[PDB]
Parts: structure tokens; C-alpha cells; sequence
């Protein structure tokens, strides 16, 4: 038996909760490290077989010993408890940089020379094309347009919403250009710059991904990976998500990098022209390409996002003719990577009210509220207070969770203020940092039970026991979609369907689009 808690820490002014498996209320105490009790209370039932202890009213910063029954845990309370972990989570993006020297003074053990520097060949042609830069998507070295757009969107949103919190962190500053932009925008620019090179100049269409034809060994260092790079065909989804992301970037970078902003604005417009002239064809891996497909049969949510993004970028009411009918569809309103309608909803809602139909706008806001109410209900019935059900624990469940937390916080910027918003955010972070049935901190390098063996090639290649820090893992996946999970996790409840093993890619991989909602949510909490 043990105490389950936020292993990174708690905010002075934030909610403070711990969990234990018990069958009745027990007293508990928080004590200074010399041992004197500073706070005492009683645990209370929350379902399954869980009790919780609330020590929110302890406001004095320090490292305390939580004791309950015969168990003890070490809990930290601090003004900005999540500053280190947010910085690590943002630095992950720079650790993923492709085609750039990462020096040892910035990147420590994981420093390396520029990787994947060769030109990629366009699929089914002899043509070559340079598209250097950007991020290795995940545990592999491929760069995929569709998930890249979500990661960029999320970082841009975190800058718009929580610039003060983000001002307190430092990326790998010396690998980026001077004069230095604010942290989120500095980091995001490297991906935006890469995305721009994935657009076909002749048509406006965007290539779906650039990868080697297959995955290299788990042991491969990035600079050792010398297989030819292949540009997979142009896709509707890539072109639409590129459009939306570039349109978002055009607005955000206006006062920071006017050349980039103007360049993104025009690229978004050329992408949208491509969408207008082409069919909504789902992407499938071409033959001889075995890397991540990032396919998606439903493409109207991507068009929605592209259209709403351009609406807000231009402020032209003309775009609302095409947006508002897409906003009426029964699409799921989610934050990607495949179901991206809520990004579009947010662009629509953050457009000047004069540019849109007031009728439609209030209906959109009403639906957003009903959605949040539904998520809030899930959270009430869950023992750890997270907006999740057992069936939500799929591949990348940590992202499912963080996107839901993100939705509550995004809504507060568009006049939909749900009372559960900040509780949900705190519970999400608590869960991510150890307040779960496995007592598992799902970020590398933090907490008392960190992730130690992520499915991540740079980590596997150097030290298989000490990985790159600040990486958020996929989390429990009840579908057991790799050999290690099938072997070791059959019959376990959904939230326990995780294993810290380097070969469990379906529960223990990492991704730029899993760090990006975590950056947003943790930034929100830091803005205390
Ligand atoms: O199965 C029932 C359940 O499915 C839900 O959709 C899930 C789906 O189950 C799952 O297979 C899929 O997993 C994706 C994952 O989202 C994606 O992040 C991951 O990305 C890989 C990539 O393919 C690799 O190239 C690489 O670089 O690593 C990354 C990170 O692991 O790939 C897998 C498989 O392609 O996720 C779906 C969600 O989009 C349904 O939503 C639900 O309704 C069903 O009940
Ligand atoms: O199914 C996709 C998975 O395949 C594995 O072989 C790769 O190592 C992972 O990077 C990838 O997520
Ligand atoms: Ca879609
Ligand atoms: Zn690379």
C-alpha cells in the first residue's frame, strides 16, 4: 500500500489532494521535516475503493511529510511548483529538433550533430526536395504534417493565453535566432519554418509527411539514421491542417516576426485554394512506406478549422458563409490530432462579433457549454476527478485527458466560464504526476516514480535507464496494442493498462502533440 499524490508538487494557492485505497475514513497529518504537525484532517470516500484527503488550506511553502495510517509521503508546496516541469516540457521540443546541432551546454548527454540533412525524394518521382528542420514527431525520426499542426496550434494558444507563466521558462535559447522571442513562440517557429517547406510551390498542396521508408532500430541515434528520406504524397488533411496552423501563426507572430507572419498568411491562402480545387481524399501509406500513417477518413473538421482560422486571420465576414454551415454539423468537437473541430470553433468564437451571425454564435457557445457540462459529469463520477471513463483509456490517453482539460481553459477566453475548469486542470496535472492507480508519474525526469524506459530512440540509444527529461508518455491503453502490453497487462483495469518498458510503444511512446497540451495546461495552472 502507498499514498497516491502529485509527485511534482502543489501550488500555495491551489487545490491539494492525495488518494489512498481504504474502506473507511482515516485521520492524516502534514508535518514539517523535523516532524511537527502543521495540518490535520480526515479522509473521505470518492468511489471505486478510494479515499481522498484534502489539505488545500495549508498555504505555507515547503517540503512536508504526509502521514496517513502507517504510510508516509513527501509532498512539496511551492509558489510556482510546476515551473521546472513546464520548462522541461517545452525543452522537449528543442530536444526533438531535426537538422540542427544540439550542443552539450544546452542538451547535455543527448547533444548531437545535425541529422537527416539530405534532400527527400517526392514519392513516385525522381525529384528531390529539401525540407530540413522541424521536430522528430515521436519516438521515431519522421516528421508528419498533420500532428505537427496540433503541436504548433497548442503552443501558440499557450502563448496567447498564458504568456506570463511562459515568460518564466527558458528553452534551448542558444540554438535559436536572436533577437529571442518569448519561449513558446521561439520554440514553435522552428516547426513553422519546417512546415512552410512542405508546401508544393506549384499547387499550394502540402506533403503529408517526410520519413524514411521504414522505422530504424530502437537503438539508432538521430545522426546515424542515413536511410533515404521520402516525401509521401500531398494530402487534403495535411493541406487543411497546414492552412489552419499557418493562419494562426500569421496572427500571433505579427508583432514579433512580420516576415514570417506575412509568409504564413500567404501560404495559408494558397493551401486553401488547393482545398477548393480538390476532393476530400483520406491519406493511406503508399507502397513501400511503413511509417506512421496519421490517416483520417473524416475531413470536414479540418476544412472547418482552416476556414475559421482564415476567418479570424482576415476578419472578413465573407468566410462565415463557409464556416457556419460546418459549425452546424454533428462533428465531434475535439483538439486533434484527427478530430480537430474545436480548434475551428475557438477561432470562430475569437473572431470579432461583427464578422459572424449572432444566432449561430450563441448556438456554438451553447453547445460548447453542454460539452463541458458532460465532461464535468465524467469528472464527478471519477475517483481522481478527471474527465475520463474506462473506454477513454486508448492509445495516447494522457492526450485525451489533457485535451479535455485544455477545452475547459480555452472556453474561459470566449465567455464560457465553467465552474469545474480549474479543478479539472489541477486533477489532470495531479493524475499526470502520480495521482493514479499505478502511482506513476507520466513525465520523464520528475516525481518519485518517473518514466524511466520510454519508447524513444534518442533515450534508448544513450542510457536505457536515464531518458531525456520532460517527455509526456502516451499513458494507459486498454486495447493492449503492442506485444509487451498483451503479454503483461491482459485483464488489468483501463487505468492500469500501462507499462514502463522501452518496447511498449502503445503505452510508453512520446510525441510532440502529447507535450503540447501538457505545456498549455501546466502553463494555465502556473498562471495562479
Ligand atoms: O480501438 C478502439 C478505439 O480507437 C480509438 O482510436 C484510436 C485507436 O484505437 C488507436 O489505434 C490510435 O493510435 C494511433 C495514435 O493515435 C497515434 O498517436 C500513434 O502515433 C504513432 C505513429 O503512428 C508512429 O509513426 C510514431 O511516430 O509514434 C506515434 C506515437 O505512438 O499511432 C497510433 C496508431 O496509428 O489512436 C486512435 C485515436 O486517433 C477511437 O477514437 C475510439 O472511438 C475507439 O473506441
Ligand atoms: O505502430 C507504430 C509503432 O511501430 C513501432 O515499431 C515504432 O517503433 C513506433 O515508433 C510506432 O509508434
Ligand atoms: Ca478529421
Ligand atoms: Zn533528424
Amino acid at each position: 500500500k502507498s499514498i497516491f499524490y502529485n509527485q511534482v508538487g502543489y501550488l500555495i494557492s491551489g487545490d491539494k489532494r492525495f488518494w489512498i485505497q481504504a474502506h473507511e475514513p482515516q485521520p492524516f497529518a502534514l508535518r514539517t521535516p523535523e516532524g511537527q504537525a502543521v495540518f490535520a484532517g480526515m479522509t473521505k470516500p470518492v468511489g471505486g475503493n478510494w479515499y481522498v484527503g484534502d489539505f488545500t488550506a495549508l498555504r505555507v511553502p515547503g517540503t512536508y511529510t504526509l502521514t496517513v495510517g502507517t504510510l508516509e509521503a513527501r509532498v512539496v508546496i511551492h509558489r510556482r511548483a510546476y515551473r521546472d516541469v513546464l520548462e522541461a516540457m517545452l525543452r522537449f521540443f528543442d530536444y526533438q529538433l531535426c537538422g540542427v546541432v544540439l550542443p552539450e551546454d544546452e542538451a547535455g548527454p543527448w547533444a548531437h550533430g545535425a541529422c537527416h540533412t539530405s534532400d527527400a525524394k517526392v514519392f513516385g518521382t525522381e525529384r528531390a526536395l529539401a525540407c530540413p528542420g522541424g521536430w522528430h514527431d515521436a519516438g521515431d525520426y519522421g516528421k508528419y504534417t498533420v500532428p505537427a499542426a496540433k503541436a504548433v496550434a497548442d503552443l501558440l494558444l499557450a502563448h496567447e493565453y498564458f504568456p506570463a507563466a511562459l515568460a518564466h521558462v527558458r528553452p534551448m535559447r542558444s540554438v535559436h535566432r536572436a533577437p529571442h522571442l518569448p519561449p513558446a513562440l521561439e520554440v514553435a517557429r522552428e516547426e513553422i519554418a519546417w512546415l512552410l517547406t512542405m508546401q508544393d510551390p506549384a499547387t499550394g498542396g502540402v506533403y503529408h509527411k517526410v520519413t524514411t521508408p521504414s522505422f530504424p532500430p530502437l537503438d539508432t541515434r538521430p545522426e546515424d539514421d542515413d536511410a533515404p528520406l521520402v516525401l509521401s504524397p500531398i494530402s487534403y488533411a495535411a493541406t487543411a491542417t497546414f492552412c489552419a496552423a499557418m493562419a494562426h501563426a500569421a496572427l500571433v507572430y505579427r508583432p514579433f516576426d512580420p516576415a514570417l507572419s506575412s509568409c504564413c498568411a500567404d501560404a495559408a491562402r494558397r493551401a486553401y485554394a488547393w482545398l477548393g480545387a480538390h476532393e476530400m481524399q483520406p491519406f493511406h501509406n503508399p507502397d513501400g512506406i511503413l511509417t506512421g500513417e496519421y490517416g483520417d477518413a473524416e475531413l470536414r473538421d479540418e476544412l472547418l478549422w482552416a476556414s475559421c482560422a482564415l476567418l479570424r486571420m482576415t476578419g472578413d465576414s465573407a468566410w462565415a458563409r463557409v464556416c457556419e454551415p460546418l459549425l452546424d454539423l454533428d462533428l465531434p468537437w475535439e483538439l486533434g490530432w484527427a478530430d480537430v473541430a474545436l480548434y475551428g470553433v475557438m477561432d470562430y468564437l475569437r473572431t470579432p462579433r461583427a464578422a459572424v451571425s449572432d444566432d449561430v454564435r450563441n448556438k456554438v457557445k451553447s453547445r460548447l457549454l453542454r460539452e463541458l457540462d458532460a465532461l464535468a459529469a465524467m469528472a464527478e463520477s471519477h475517483p481522481f476527478g478527471i474527465p475520463m471513463r474506462d473506454d477513454d483509456f486508448i492509445w495516447g490517453s494522457n492526450m485525451v485527458l489533457l485535451n479535455r482539460a485544455m477545452a475547459f481553459l480555452l472556453a474561459e477566453g470566449v465567455g464560457v466560464l465553467h465552474p469545474a475548469a480549474h479543478t479539472v486542470a489541477q486533477r489532470a496535472a495531479d493524475y499526470l504526476f502520480g495521482a493514479n492507480p499505478l502511482g506513476q508519474c507520466y513525465v520523464t525526469g520528475f516525481g518519485q516514480r518517473p518514466v524511466r524506459h520510454p519508447h524513444h530512440r534518442p533515450s534508448v540509444a544513450d542510457d536505457v535507464d536515464h531518458p531525456v527529461p520532460g517527455m509526456v508518455v502516451g499513458g494507459p491503453n486498454r486495447h493492449l496494442q503492442d506485444e509487451i502490453a498483451r503479454a503483461q497487462l491482459a485483464g488489468r483495469p483501463a487505468m492500469e493498462a500501462y507499462i514502463d518498458h522501452q518496447d511498449s510503444y502503445s503505452t510508453n511512446e512520446v510525441a510532440v502533440y502529447w507535450n503540447s497540451p501538457a505545456v498549455f495546461v501546466i502553463a494555465a495552472l502556473l498562471e495562479a
